[PDB]
């Protein structure tokens, strides 16, 4: 099939446009790849796609061990086969740095080097938002470049940009949003992602019922598994609006913040508004015990797992990157009392262990993030230094400044409701063993 699909899109588009696609395609794959590298790999990839439309696909492998971008662990794969490389997954770029230049910078760069300007743009935009579906990336960059080409040669560039930008605002927002939401999905995988979104919703609207939010976590998860990856037909645009309707139908009346978000002029704005919403103050209800019962074994439903996750989230002041991090191992541990000779026995024993481990994790995590959510950043720094002073009596102002600096930096990246999963997974591990 595809052994003729690579060749089909080549002929249908032609070498140049097929090179623009490949540029976007590979920039997504190598988030850390430099412009020269990515462009070089593309130079040669198209090269063979033109000729062989395996014999020279091998030429690449070898040469890759270089002018080409490098995935983490390429040195290993170069041990040989040898195509251990096509198995190396890339980690998403969780810290975009893309900033659009002023109109003059764009037009000047464009008048001088039309090809290079568009290659620099496709490469930079695609490496920063590489998790948005290819179809969306390809579409926004062509519409964008079409705007640049058109406006920079118009009777009045300025007003042209004012108007064109307003008409691309939607597709622009959809692409960066998609990158974010789809990058969290790829980071966690479908199961953790689903729980993650359930946790965030529980934190945003603690007064709701599992029933009000579970359908929401389910829906977005389905939308992500269906639309994060599409080569030419984007469905994120077809799916999100109705998703905002489910969101509003279920939480519009349960929460003032949501009621307002549901007033936005577009589904994109409503969505963005509910995404940025921080974890609300938790009503702090009674504690909840681990779901140590045969009901968590249900292959057909995670009902019990979801209910626990939901109830934990709305009672525990702790960021979702923390909850998601400890829930995966914990729910998986319990799950080991399912396919055994006696489930009740394996639960009564495992119970006290997981409980203490979970509490230890929650306690240290609540310490790592103490005061961050309830205060403005500066007012947070102050209370933080104060807590550290109390714990480190012989600490010199300099040693304290380093600790406040280190801890506050960590908290600004891993205590918000939308902290970067991959980056915080590592940092959280490091910080737990701290103090
Ligand atoms: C970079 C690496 C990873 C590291 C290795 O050493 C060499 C290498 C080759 C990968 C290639 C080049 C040949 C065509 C392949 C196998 C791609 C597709 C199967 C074909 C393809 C190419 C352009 C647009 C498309 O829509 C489809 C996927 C990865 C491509
Ligand atoms: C460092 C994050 C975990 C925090 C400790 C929570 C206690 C969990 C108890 C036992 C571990 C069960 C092993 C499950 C394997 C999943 C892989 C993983 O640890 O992420």
């Amino acid at each position: 099939y595809e052994k003729n699909k690579v060749c089909k899109e080549f002929s249908h588009l032609g070498k140049e446009d097929f090179t623009s696609l490949s540029l976007v395609l590979y920039s997504r794959k190598f988030p850390s790849g430099t412009f020269e590298q990515v462009s070089q790999l593309v130079k040669e990839v198209v090269s063979l796609t033109e000729a062989c439309c395996d014999t020279r696909t091998s030429a690449l492998s070898a040469k890759s061990c270089s002018p080409f971008p490098v995935h983490p662990g390429t040195a290993e794969c170069c041990t040989k086969r040898k195509l251990c490389m096509a198995a190396l997954k890339h980690q998403p770029q969780e810290f975009p740095t893309y900033v659009e230049p002023t109109n003059d910078e764009i037009c000047e760069a464009f008048r001088k080097d039309p090809k290079e300007y568009a290659n620099q743009f496709m490469w930079e935009y695609s490496t920063n938002y590489g998790q948005a579906p290819l179809s969306l990336l390809v579409s926004y960059t062509k519409s964008y470049l079409s705007m640049v080409g058109s406006c920079c040669t118009s009777a009045s560039p300025t007003v042209c940009f004012l108007k064109e930008r307003l008409q691309l605002k939607h597709l622009s927002l959809l692409t960066t949003l998609s990158n974010r939401v789809c990058s969290q999905y790829a980071a966690y995988g479908e199961k953790k992602s689903r729980l993650s979104n359930l946790i965030k919703l529980a934190q945003k609207v603690p007064t709701a019922d599992l029933e009000d939010v579970l359908p929401l976590a389910e829906d977005i998860t389905n939308i992500l598994s269906k639309c994060c990856e599409s080569a030419s037909e984007d469905c994120m645009a077809k799916e999100l609006p109705e998703h905002t309707v489910k969101l509003c139908d279920n939480l519009s009346t349960k929460n003032s913040k949501f009621e307002d978000c549901c007033q936005e002029k577009t589904a994109m704005d409503v969505f963005v508004c509910t995404y940025f919403m921080p974890a609300a103050q938790l009503p702090e209800l009674p504690d909840v015990e681990l779901p140590t019962n045969k009901d968590v074994c249900d292959p057909g439903n995670t009902k019990v797992m979801d209910k626990y996750t939901f109830e934990l989230s709305r009672r525990t002041h702790l960021p979702e990157v923390f909850l998601s991090k400890v829930l995966e191992p914990t729910l998986k541990s319990l799950g080991e009392c399912c396919d055994v000779e006696d489930s009740t026995t394996c639960f009564n024993a495992k119970g006290p262990l997981l409980k203490k481990e979970l509490s230890s994790f929650i306690d240290k995590g609540q310490e790592l993030c103490a005061d961050y959510s309830e205060n403005t950043f500066t007012e947070y720094k102050k209370k933080l230094a104060e807590r550290l002073k109390a714990k480190l009596p012989d600490a010199t102002p300099t040693e304290l400044a380093k600790l406040v600096n280190k801890r506050s930096d960590f908290a600004s990246n891993c205590c918000s409701i939308n902290s970067p999963p991959l980056y915080c997974d590592s940092e959280i591990d490091a910080e737990l063993k701290n103090i």
